[PDB]
């Protein structure tokens, strides 16, 4: 529609963040609202110290999140850290969790990954319709860690053709292509991997604020990621992997939470459509897991410049955000 | 060799650092001694602001270097920053300079006035005079392509320069790829320098775990097979390879460069014992360069290294600057008689 209003440049419905890190305690209080105010729900990753491996610690964490957000409507979609859980246990938790997140540890390729430890649990998960979320990286050379995990994703897809396997934060053309080879393979894509490549991280001066895992790769990889997100391909969902770290330059992670919607807005207007953004941020997820909502959350973006602050700050913590100091074209009223 | 005395009495004769950055002014006064003490000579890169492009300024900088070294036996091998010099200018400079260093436009630290074209006719007059006058072309071999491919993609350029200027000595500085290790064997006029760090680290050390800015330099450390090929050339003492540290300090993230000057000899000493011979170390650090250029010395500078542990300072301070050294805070198995 050619003519439009400054106050309504984009409208988004029930935006979901399918990969979020909210940390805990004092940090959680600082950053949860930043996601809560722009999303109706987010998959909360379980990599706390120590990791969430039982339902009592999960509920307590859920409660801390609900307190810190203070922006209902916001439903945290809870997850457990992967370990060898038995059928009885999973049956017990299915109504309490959205999924189980696997963090592989110690994988060499010539690989040394034995899925036998996983089989009983994955078989149960399949039958109970519980999705497996995976941080798909081996321990090989940093640029190859994701691509070398492709064969591990294939193996899992064949051995468990009824299990939903979400390849988290894909960053390679390899996985962009693998995604289309198996029906039960899905993926989440971050905001940053649609914009950066390795050159941004170490091509000129080293830029720690753009450092994350998996590392940003090549231009061909970035284009493959953009083609899936911009086309709204049914099996890709937005997952920020917003992962803050207290300001000291060496820890991995990008805190993109507060700038996600505005940056995606601009990105899709320039390269795609409101409808495809709507799919990438919500409809795709809703179609895959059959989600529905009682009270819709509608976010309206206004075409009014603002400068991203150099930090989001609390008494106990200071976090540098993605795009810190940059000027964005769109903004939500908070 | 199964038996030895007091400590590993390893002698090194006339070590040469064929690729070194000494900066200027106050910085020079602080770091120059750290090299002048362990080396008898070093190729001094001209990437100053502004870059050394005339004899007057080169002499001036040389004088500054000589003062900064003081009582040390050390000959700085001077270079000019590459540009389209003519035969007349080159003829007057041949005895004042060791070589001319080519930096591709805006690829590394202080290169904005660099070469932006490798057109054969554009460079012909200069490279032919250099060829006739036996002046060598030292090159920072990287394109502006994707960071991990900058050096390998530069191979076609070194190759055309070699074919078009077959009597020119072309030194591929700080090589970091198997591609250039191999290309070195294809043309008689191709030579190379290798750094200390590139014999040791890969990209994984720089960004595999935590980002380690102290290990960040240009050309970026690459793959395991790249490092192995570099080690095979250095350890075997291959005649066309010479040690060049590319020691480059930065005042205290982060800027590109490793400041390895203070720790080169002992670190190299340990490396060559585990993987090579004292003879091959002597070749890599000195004899190869000496043979390639026909160097001679009024009096030799013999340095002895003993296995007496020592911790590397976390910084090399003074009144004007403070620099973090390579291997900072590390415990080295070898030492030089200070
Ligand atoms: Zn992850
Ligand atoms: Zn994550
Ligand atoms: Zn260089
Ligand atoms: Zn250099």
């Amino acid at each position: 529609e050619n003519l439009y209003f400054q106050s309504n440049a984009m409208k988004l419905k029930n935006p979901l963040d399918m990969h979020l890190h909210l940390r805990d305690n004092q940090m959680l209080e600082l950053i949860a609202p930043l996601s809560a105010r722009d999303f109706c729900a987010a998959v909360i990753m379980p990599n706390l110290i120590p990791p969430l491996c039982n339902l009592e610690d999960l509920k307590a964490y859920k409660m801390r999140i609900l307190k810190a957000c203070k922006d209902e409507n916001f439903t945290p979609l809870m997850t457990l850290f992967f370990k060898n859980y038995d059928e009885k246990f999973l049956y017990s938790a299915k109504d309490e969790i959205f999924g189980i997140k696997l963090y592989p540890a110690g994988i060499t390729t010539n690989s040394s990954f034995d899925i036998e430890y996983l089989k009983p649990t994955l078989e149960a998960m399949s039958d109970l319709n519980i999705p497996l979320l995976v941080h798909g990286e081996t321990n090989d050379f940093v640029m190859d860690r994701e691509s070398n995990f492709a064969k591990i994703y294939e193996k899992l897809a064949k051995h468990f053709p009824r299990l939903k396997i979400v390849m988290e934060h894909i960053t390679t053309k390899t996985l962009c292509e693998l995604l289309k080879d198996y029906e039960n393979l899905y993926a989440t894509i971050t905001l940053h991997h649609l914009i950066i490549t390795l050159d941004d991280v170490i091509g000129g001066k080293m830029n720690p604020h753009l450092f994350c895992k998996p590392i940003a790769k090549r231009y061909e990889d970035k284009e493959a990621l953009c083609e899936l997100a911009f086309s709204g391909y049914e099996k890709v969902m937005f997952g920020s992997d917003s992962a803050p770290h207290p300001k000291d330059g060496c820890a991995a992670g990008v805190f993109s939470a507060p700038v996600i919607l505005p940056v995606l807005a601009e990105l899709f207007k320039q390269n795609s459509s409101e409808e495809n953004l709507q799919k990438f941020l919500s409809d795709n997820t809703c179609k895959i897991y059959d989600l529905k909502f009682k009270e819709d959350k509608i976010l309206t973006l206004e075409e009014k410049e603002w400068q991203v602050p150099n930090v989001y700050e609390d008494k106990y913590n200071q976090v540098v955000p993605y795009m810190a100091g940059e000027i964005l074209k769109f903004q939500l009223k908070h």
